[PDB]
């Protein structure tokens, strides 16, 4: 097969913006839980306090995703996230995301929930169509495949908890079969829908800490947590960093377990692990880390370490180190593997392990723990080698394990090119982005895997990312600078300057890269016969070296090629070229037309050839004129040598003539001035005499001609020849008319179209501002080299830094020696630096977007959390209390109004019981209660039938006074006496109320039964009948008489919770008192006024006879 | 060793159960889950293989065929 590799990694984890910040919070022992009201009110519906919650959700970059606005709410945040994520994923591992459009790379996303889908689908009239596109389950894959265009497969498994280390082990078959060239694995799960935790405490498995105290005593359970972890599988071949090869994958599932199916099974996992190490050919001692499961919860810790004890801890010597990474951030059930591999990554790359929290003890059921069998990381712990381990269980059955070989590649050692500076480009969606990207480059200049792998991914066209920049690292003189890059193509030309540029010292700064020594070496071979060296001149250091017009005119030809081949490496291509005079010998290079060795070997022969034949002296002088005009101007002997531009004409001629014309033009004031070229007056007649020589000469050297491309504009000749068959191809004539005929430059520049990206490429940039004059205000010259700059390497390397800055893509990597692969580890993350453009706040679902008229059931069998009211019998015959219609309403009133009944002080009037329900002794009565809010009413109705009629509302003011007790009329100061529990509820049996023990909660009674004490326990109805209870046992009548109306009730948890008083034992107790002048019973935070009671007739079942 | 892959796009009980958070039961997770779908058949059968409930629209069956 082949070697599978983690080339990248990226991701967003609870209270982590990024991987950096994940690891800052590992290694600082920061707590990533927190007990926030984000997703929604802390303490709904009983739910654990604490879950670990990502920072924003409301994020994304739509625009450079392709999707529309309207899409974009629709679209489920995860996706977005995951999109996200995934681009930062392909980028930390260098590989540019254009390299693998068209791949078969296969995209694989471990997901379990699809809360979007079922919140953007509620209402039937008004849902969206696009809604199913942007949050179906099989869109996670499908979408990433859609943009980043993988032809590979794309699927979406769930798997139970375990679907991102399934879907890592799903894309190592891939890439180990050859099926896949690179895989993206994701894992993604958000917490929205509060009855999706509520299910999950029902079954057992939260921990009402709202912790996962991994390998610990006090386990209870596990903490949800949110995770969006993209990793990029690629086989070696590829990747360009590397984290950690995959050594083995493996799934199995326990089968039929006697316990359950959510009961973990320890032989199970214990032969999945010894079978993966068997298969990888690892021996059980190399390994030194492995990441366990470590849920918390009570009996799955003791069997997954068991059974890790007994397939790697049974015959090695040195402790074993275990880790938990939910102990910090909590359990993403989806995501929970891809955490872990990201945590140990994380660790590998900074040398530590990541200390594990909430750990102070262990659990006494691991004989490991207790012995040194195995070791739990509380506290950081150098990485000291080997093999780690990876495997996470869902709670269906489905096991994963992955064993890993982390990398461990040292620093390069030192070599004499780390010293040359270095260019560094970007491109970034904002200028913050780019700018960032310089700051981390400038931080690690040294790293040169770290440079080389950002100039790999800044190649993206300007469209998708328009802010571009560069910084030349190890100047003096290195800043970056960043611009904004307009979009469309901008052709690229070049200009090779003429005799003028040549002096003292050039291009040693250059001679230090390596494709300008090779040129400047096969320069020197093809002039060697003639018995000077290009080198040795370049080396020279005499002022008078450059005197010469042969040494001259090859050291400039060998300088021009060499940075045209340099310009070549960096794939860069012209779509025009236009040269001085000498230059279209370099011109000619530049389309091919010649060879090199024939370019320098024309050069030398010019030089020689000028210097073979003698003409008397005449200086080549610049003359400010209008071309026309200075054609009438200029004297006998004197012809225009060059049309730089529309204002700046040389002409040449013999040295007393320019003279005489000189002082005549001084006399004007006009610009005047000459250049040196040693008293020679080229492109002039004098130049014919030269010629015959010259041709003979060219001949030989240009042995079969070949054609001008198009590309190439001709200074030469005017425009009407370009049809000619002499300005045709590169040969003898070309270059002797070249040597004698007028520069033609203005001519050809008026071609270059608008928008050009022209390159002076030349030993000195002389014609930048001929050619900023020429050319159409919006072309940009860019210069290469300069006239004694102490570091010419800067100033080329800030051009082809300018040149990234105007749109065109060089990639700096080709100048200096390829860095090897894989990169060293240590190697800063590229993940955290990569920034988008997140303006705007895309909409997110809230938590009223889910299910919560009111219906209730009233189960009385035994598991029910009603089954208190089995003891509410009444002539034998269980029946709804009175007050329990009230709680029904109380709470359905409470959530129509989103506060807790604890919190929601309430109002019943003029209530009216029509009906009672007897509750069946097997079976369900299901109770419908409906509010009118406007005309504050409520209705409680069965299969139909009004049962409790009235009005219910909160209690806009509360206030205390209201519960203080009336004066009894009776003094009564003897309390000699008073009726135990006992004895009142002998009372009440023989009146026939007949209440069992939860109902029993009068501890004692005055004897006119006016004042009482009450037991309180957590639940209402017991209370508020037991204060009915109280207020039917002072009355004189005989029979059982039931509630039938009450005009008002008033309900106060908070001064409730003040009345409530402990007793000298455990339990707590209210003071009630009976008023029957004022009919009012008040007992803590409640007060009944104008109860009316009924007498019922006796049910005569007489079962006794 | 047998395993179980099963194509399933659509968890619709699971809302339905899940949708009153005073009387929901816990079993519905266990249930209803979208990856119990091939968890049972495998706790059911005692297949100690693969269990995976792949969700591609539309392919999804043909998918699982293939893998």
């Amino acid at each position: 097969p082949e070697e599978v590799v983690i080339a990248g990694m990226s991701g967003k984890l609870p209270e982590s913006e990024n991987l950096q910040e994940f690891w800052d919070n590992l290694i600082g022992g920061v707590d990533m839980v927190t007990d926030d009201d984000r997703r929604w009110k802390a303490g709904l519906y009983g739910l654990p306090r604490r879950s670990g919650k990502l920072k924003d959700l409301s994020r994304f970059d739509a625009s450079f995703f392709g999707v529309h606005p309207k899409q974009a709410h629709t679209m489920d945040p995860q996706l977005r996230l995951l999109l996200e994520v995934t681009y930062e994923a392909i980028v930390d591992g260098g590989i540019n995301p254009d390299s693998l459009r068209g791949t078969h790379t296969g995209v694989w996303v471990g997901v379990s929930g699809s809360e979007t889908s079922e919140a953007l689908s509620r209402d039937p009239e008004t849902l969206v169509g696009y809604s199913m596109v942007g949050c179906q389950r099989a869109m996670m894959a499908n979408r990433l495949s859609f943009f980043f265009d993988f032809r590979g497969p794309s699927i979406a498994l769930d798997t139970a908890c375990s679907s991102s280390l399934m879907a890592l082990q799903n894309a190592y078959q891939a890439i180990h079969s050859g099926q896949c060239p690179a895989a993206i694995v994701g894992g993604i799960n958000v917490l929205l829908k509060p009855n999706t935790s509520v299910q999950f405490l029902r079954l057992g498995m939260l921990s009402p800490e709202g912790t996962c105290k991994a390998f610990d005593t006090a386990g209870n359970g596990y903490c949800r947590s949110e995770g969006v972890v993209a990793v990029l599988l690629t086989k070696k071949s590829l990747a360009r960093r590397v984290y950690a090869t995959i050594l083995n994958a493996g799934t199995n599932t326990d089968g039929f377990k006697e316990q359950g199916v959510t009961f973990p099974s320890g032989d199970i996992q214990e032969q999945l692990i010894r079978s993966l190490y068997q298969s990888a050919g690892v021996a059980p001692e190399s390994f030194e880390y492995i990441e366990a499961h470590g849920t918390g919860t009570k009996v799955g810790d003791p069997q997954e370490l068991n059974g890790i004890t007994r397939a790697l801890c049974a015959t090695r010597q040195e402790p074993l180190l275990i880790g938990s990474t939910k102990s910090n951030m909590g359990h993403p059930e989806p995501a929970s593997g891809l955490a872990a591999l990201a945590k140990v990554l994380l660790s590998l790359e900074h040398g530590l392990w990541a200390p594990n929290l909430h750990f102070h003890s262990p659990n006494p059921e691991i004989p490991a723990l207790l012995d040194g069998r195995l070791q739990v990381v509380d506290q950081p712990l150098p990485v000291r080698g080997g093999n780690v381990g990876i495997n996470s269980f869902g709670f269906g059955g489905s096991n994963v394990h992955i064993i890993l070989r982390p990398n461990t590649q040292p620093p390069p050692a030192p070599a004499p090119h780390a010293t040359l500076p270095r260019l560094l480009r970007a491109s970034g969606r904002t200028p913050e982005a780019v700018q960032k990207l310089l700051e981390q480059g400038l931080r690690h200049s040294q790293d040169l895997a770290f440079l080389s792998m950002l100039n790999d991914i800044a190649a993206v066209p300007a469209t998708a990312m328009p802010f571009r920049g560069y910084a030349v690292l190890g100047g003096e003189r290195g800043g970056p600078e960043v611009q904004q890059v307009p979009a469309g193509e901008r052709p690229l030309w070049f200009i090779c300057s003429g005799m003028g540029t040549q002096w003292r010292g050039m291009g040693l700064s250059l001679m230090r890269l390596d494709r300008f020594r090779d040129s400047i070496l096969r320069s020197d071979e093809a002039v060697k016969p003639f018995g000077l060296k290009v080198s040795q001149l370049l080396l020279s250091t005499d002022e008078s070296t450059f005197d010469d017009i042969v040494h001259s005119f090859v050291s400039l030809t060998a300088i021009q090629i060499g940075l045209i081949d340099l310009l070549s490496c960096m794939g860069l291509r012209p779509d025009g070229i236009v040269g001085h005079s000498l230059g279209e010998v370099a011109c000619g290079y530049a389309d091919g037309c010649l060879s090199q060795e024939e370019a320098v070997l024309a050069a030398y022969w010019r030089g020689q050839c000028i210097k073979e034949a003698h003409l008397p002296p005449g200086a080549m002088a610049a003359v400010g004129l209008s071309w026309e005009e200075c054609k009438q101007r200029c004297p006998p002997g004197v012809v225009p040598a060059c049309h730089n531009s529309k204002d700046t004409v040389t002409i040449s001629g013999p040295q007393a003539p320019v003279f005489e014309f000189v002082e005549q033009l001084r006399k004007e004031g006009v610009f005047a001035k000459e250049v040196r070229t040693g008293g020679m007056a080229f492109h002039s007649y004098f130049m014919e005499a030269i010629a015959p020589p010259l041709l003979q000469e060219l001949k030989k050297v240009i042995r079969e001609p070949k054609p001008r491309s198009a590309r190439w504009l001709s200074t030469s000749i005017p425009e009407a020849q370009w049809h000619s068959s002499l300005a045709r191809t590169s040969s003898a004539e070309y270059n002797v008319n070249n040597l004698v005929s007028p520069v033609l430059f203005q001519e050809a520049l008026w071609h270059v179209p608008e928008h050009a990206v022209v390159l002076e490429i030349a030993p000195h940039a002389l014609l930048q501002a001929v050619l900023k004059r020429g050319l159409k205000p919006s072309c940009t010259i860019i210069p290469l080299m300069k006239k004694d700059h102490r570091d010419n390497l800067e100033f080329f390397l800030a051009g082809i830094g300018r040149l990234h800055l105007s749109g065109i893509d060089a990639n700096p990597n080709a100048l200096f020696p390829p860095v090897e692969f894989p990169a060293p580890r240590g190697t800063p993350l590229i993940s955290p630096l990569i920034k988008w453009d997140h303006s705007l706040a895309w909409d997110v679902p809230a938590a009223e977007d889910f299910p919560n008229a009111a219906i209730y059931n009233i189960d009385t069998s035994s598991e029910s959390p009603d089954h208190y009211l089995v003891d509410h019998t009444l002539d034998g015959r269980v029946l709804f209390p009175a007050t329990g219609y009230l709680s029904i309403v109380w709470k359905t009133l409470a959530r129509a109004l989103g506060l807790g009944v604890e919190q929601l002080p309430v109002v019943f009037e003029d209530v009216v019981l029509h009906q009672a329900t007897i509750l069946p002794k097997t079976g369900t009565v299901s109770l419908e209660v409906r509010l009118l809010e406007a005309s504050r009413a409520f209705e409680v109705s069965e299969n139909g039938n009004l049962v409790v009629s009235g009005k219910v509302y909160q209690w806009d003011d509360p206030d205390p006074r209201l519960f203080d007790h009336p004066e009894s009329p009776t003094p009564n100061p003897t309390e000699p006496l008073f009726l135990a529990q006992a004895e009142v509820y002998k009372e009440l049996r023989l009146r026939g109320y007949d209440y069992g023990p939860h109902f029993q909660g009068i501890l004692e009674a005055s004897l006119e039964g006016d004042s009482g004490r009450l037991l309180w326990k957590d639940n209402w109805v017991s209370f508020m009948d037991t204060m009915l209870q109280m207020s039917i046992l002072g009355s004189a009548k005989h029979g059982l008489y039931l509630p039938t109306r009450v005009t008002a009730i008033h309900i106060d948890p908070a001064t409730h919770r003040q009345k409530l008083y402990t007793l000298q034992d455990k339990a707590q107790v209210a003071d009630v008192v009976v008023s029957r002048w004022l009919r009012v019973t008040v007992a803590g935070g409640v007060h009944i006024s104008g109860l009316h009671t009924e007498s019922a007739p006796r049910r005569q079942q007489e079962q006794q006879v």
